[PDB]
């Protein structure tokens, strides 16, 4: 239940994107999710201000919410599709797969 | 209730290091907090990665959370304390401070 990665696969059926892309036909694109709270192992890769800012919300809770877990690296992808002229076309969409996350 | 940068005022007696710092007695630190949902508008800074995640949740949210309210920018303080030989020395401790915030 603490902050790491998952796996989620998005296909572009899902989003309406079949008609246009040639390939591929979805892709792995993952998601940060869980608690953020001590222990702040140093896998959680947390920045100074995330400790800072769990030990004011120990203090009084009220003050501050716990940080939460967000992606710290992200890489692109590149897509094939055909556009209005019936070009066929390579696309480089930026930060669109998590490779890791943390505490920040 | 949107994601933005928040007011927060990091006492160091609070935190219980005002035994061995000479200057400054604390310093504003900030905090993100607020909602990532539609619509994403552009001053939240989504990446397209959270355009994409925050789609999928509404499409069936089961599959996947909101993304969430996150530091996108960080600044160094420097504090002056006595070390155990009575030095007087000047440190940075970097990523103390939260500049901006974004869905991430
Ligand atoms: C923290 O960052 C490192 C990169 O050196 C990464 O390998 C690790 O998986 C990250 N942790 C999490 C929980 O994603
Ligand atoms: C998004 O980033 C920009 C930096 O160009 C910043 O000025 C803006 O305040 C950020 N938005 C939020 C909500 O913090």
């Amino acid at each position: 239940q603490a902050c790491k990665k998952h796996e989620l696969y998005v296909s572009f059926r899902d989003l309406g994107w079949q008609d246009w892309i040639i390939a591929p036909e979805g892709y792995a694109a993952y998601y940060c999710e869980g608690e953020c709270a001590f222990p702040l192992n140093s896998y959680m890769n947390a920045t100074n201000h995330a400790i800072v800012q769990t030990l004011v919300h120990f203090i009084n809770p009220e003050t501050v919410p716990k940080p939460c877990c967000a992606p710290t690296q992200l890489n692109a992808i590149s897509v094939l599709y055909f556009d209005d002229s019936s070009n066929v076309i390579l696309k480089k969409y930026r930060n669109m797969v998590v490779r890791a996350c943390g505490c920040h």
